[PDB]
């Protein structure tokens, strides 16, 4: 059985459009719970995490809301690692994905092995050297990852971070929207990726085939799958602050989820970037969240083939 | 040359919507007949069969409207065994998929050799007892297998039926909606299923590759395809009862259809669940005509890559 | 460094519609040599060729507007043959694609060896004996072919017309609307081609692979893009003449063109067919001068993995 513990992350600093703190908010009243319960899951809300208000938080350089993005995701952090010690998967009902710094960090403290999956139209590993646009929902990653030590300077708010995993520790996969500085880092460290293009050119098929491979060649281990909402086509997920065209379909993104779940190996999970206000119609907001649930409930176990109980029916 | 038998079947007692028994209506204006002439086709229109109209027809159990159903797929397995007498391909333009149990039936008494495809969003394998709807429009395919001889109560208006077909002779297509219940005959039966999981890890060019295959393995033989106009996508065939999102591309569904031309086998179709009533704008009610009566012409020659007869141009 | 030179071709008179003349205008306006320029492209203008108006051009049996469009293909392909002199890749901003006469011809009188790419919903190699509509931007290719010499009666405006490639020197890319005639071409001239039935089939992927081997098999040569907006789906470049449904996705699009740049071969690009004034919508023509767009500055680099400069970010 797939024990859950949910995370209510409402929080929008990493990024300047506010109504994606009430991505849990939606996500909840669109029956997650109970749809998961639906399901042979067994689940546990945490509740929404109240977020520290730090008013006095002015710029790190170029770098907007450092000390509340490093406080949220410090906070998100001990949580995450609490329903860790509790025997039961990590669920992230986030706001923007500059919590990821906090949620794999959390993760890693107590499964220090995982292995991550980032589906997004970005890389988001920009650094506070690199970044342009000083948001933090586009640098998580870099805070991230140890061979980027040395690279990121002291930014207010994030003392507590310690680089918990390695650049061949992470697979990207739905990238169409890298900046220049993300691309060079990304053949620097060496880090395995399936942009777009080789989604076109392989099909989700073989893509998933070798990016489990690649995260559990040597040995199985906890799998944390931080999913961006925008990795999948504007199409599905309209109301979300970065959109980019082209992106995965809705099979793919079923396809995707349903394929980590089989692995029995899913230990974190990260829904994130949904913010219903981006929507410019009623059914854009209702065609992002169902989305959204449907690729969490395919995480714990729902099959498009279908399911049925130990039981003679 | 592909010579066809064309039947009206205006039939909606299988499902609560009535629109569907438009079907043949508005592929029939939609120029159906004529296209397929503007094709090497030899076409001989046998109409709408008129049903009766049963007045007295109080539940069984749970089941709605047995005695309508059982009697309208007891005319058109009349109506099909005649054009399959006559040496053509029966084609059924249809209201609700219950109509399956009455078509594959006919079809059986002139080839009981016949191997079938279906091409649906659903299993359409309840039975009786494990349907939840008591629609019979999900429960066609429990009535034909001769395995489940033995789990169907005797409903009224199907004394006449009797299972033609073996669970090895079926596959299905795009499936992305099944029930418990359902899933558990899948897994029991040992039926071969290509749900909508398959299809993006395979593609559609493998999956028909190993349909076809699974069929025709021992011996070619006449092929029944039952298209659910819901197998498709619902940004395609929008007008239909049971829409359910992630389903089968346009191409996806004439690329199904044109292979199974290819195979020269092709002896039964299907093309059921269009309801025009249920489109949301006039275009949606023509995107489902047009599409359905696309996925016809490409069962009987229509090609993507051209056609051209045998003379020198 | 992949050096350009920008060619606009306000054509329309090779079909019945006007609004194709608008493309170079809206495409430039679209901030095309900019964005091109904001890439590691050498980009040169040469500017809109400034057609000559031809009053007195009466149809040729059915062939509609033949001086015009012998004239401005005439007019095209002497430009073309200008920037090939000048070490550049001639970027051809069309109106309709009966311009391919011209600008395949002069960048063959420069490069003899070039192989040709043809990515479109149809085949456009009708001849004026074959041609039911009369127009001729579905007869160009008909004009280029050697083997078809002897089946092109004299024409007015094209007697300086002479066939410069082989019917094994192009491969067909997306096709879904070819008659009956332009079939029998394809098969008895033994023409490689990939409709939308071999994409489905194969993938993009191999699809691609095939086509650069089949073409740069025996030796690296020069390759010449000819690509119809109406190649993709109307779903993202519905202003366009002749729309046809269930074509190449955005993604197959980019991934067609990026493939191409990869060969360091391209050598002659045309970007035909937008018609702006034929868009429902003021966003119907936003999306398809924005995919139009896309493609281009795929042809010259522009990668969905990301781009970087050779220092060190
Ligand atoms: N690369 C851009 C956009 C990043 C988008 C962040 B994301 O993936 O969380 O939406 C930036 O650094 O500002
Ligand atoms: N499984 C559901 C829906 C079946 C849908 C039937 B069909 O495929 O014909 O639309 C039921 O038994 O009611
Ligand atoms: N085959 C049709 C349509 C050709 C479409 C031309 B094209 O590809 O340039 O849009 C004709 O000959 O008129
Ligand atoms: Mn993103
Ligand atoms: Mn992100
Ligand atoms: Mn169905
Ligand atoms: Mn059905
Ligand atoms: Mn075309
Ligand atoms: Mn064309
Ligand atoms: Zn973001
Ligand atoms: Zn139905
Ligand atoms: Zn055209």
């Amino acid at each position: 059985s797939r024990t859950i513990g949910i995370i209510g992350a409402p929080f929008s600093k990493g990024q300047p459009r506010g109504g994606v703190e009430e991505g849990p908010t939606v996500l909840r009243k669109a029956g997650l719970l109970e749809k998961l319960k639906e399901q042979e899951c067994d689940v546990k809300d945490y509740g929404d995490l109240p977020f520290a208000d730090i008013p006095n938080d002015s710029p790190f350089q170029i770098v907007k809301n450092p000390r509340s993005v490093g406080k949220a995701s410090e906070q998100l952090a001990g949580k995450v690692a609490e329903v860790k010690k509790n025997g039961r998967i990590s669920l992230v009902l986030g706001g923007d994905h500059s919590l990821a710094i906090g949620s794999i960090s959390g993760h890693a403290r107590v499964h220090p092995d995982l292995g991550v999956i980032w589906v997004d139209a970005h890389t988001d590993i920009n650094t506070p050297l690199t970044t342009t646009s000083g948001n933090l929902h586009g640098q998580p990653v870099s805070f991230l990852l140890k061979e980027l030590k040395g690279k990121i300077p002291d930014v207010p708010g994030f003392s507590w971070v310690t680089p918990c995993i390695s650049a061949k520790d992470i697979v990207y996969i739905g990238l169409r929207d890298v900046d220049p500085g993300e691309h060079y880092i990304l053949k620097t460290l060496g880090i395995k990726y399936f942009s777009m293009t080789e989604v076109d050119r392989l099909g989700i098929g073989k893509v998933m085939e070798e990016t489990l491979s690649y995260l559990l060649g040597r040995k199985k281990r906890p799998i944390h799958l931080s999913f961006d909402v925008d990795g999948l086509d504007p199409s599905f997920t309209p109301a979300t602050g970065t959109p980019v065209v082209g992106g995965l379909t809705y099979r793919e993104g079923l396809y995707i989820t349903e394929e980590i779940y089989k692995t029995g190996l899913l230990s974190g999970l990260d829904i994130m970037e949904v913010n219903p206000s981006l929507g410019k119609t009623p059914e854009e907001v209702t065609r992002t969240v169902n989305t959204a649930v449907a690729i969490t409930l395919a995480c714990f176990g729902l099959a498009r083939e279908g399911n049925h109980k130990p039981i003679d029916y």
